[PDB]
């Protein structure tokens, strides 16, 4: 199941992302798919202090 | 700097997962999405680098 949705983004950061996608032969879909998923992750990093 | 809205198709429970993350973080959708843009970017950038 996918959902079609709208976003609203840095231009700049968009063409990047579409660079992204052609290097891998992907289309903007699944490379903001794949952002997504690894994002999911990274918010999870944690930084030990004091 | 320009954002622009764009429509995109991905996977319900990855959107599911990065909404969660936003409410988490006190952002709307676009601007979490935007960050796992970014974030990404520099992830891609660093491996094809190496």
């Amino acid at each position: 199941t996918k959902e079609k949705i709208s976003v609203t983004v840095d231009a700049a950061v968009l063409a990047a992302i579409d660079a992204d996608a052609r290097a891998a032969g992907l289309n903007r879909s699944e490379m903001i798919e794949q952002a997504l998923r690894n994002e999911h992750l990274r918010v999870a990093l944690r930084d030990y202090t004091a």
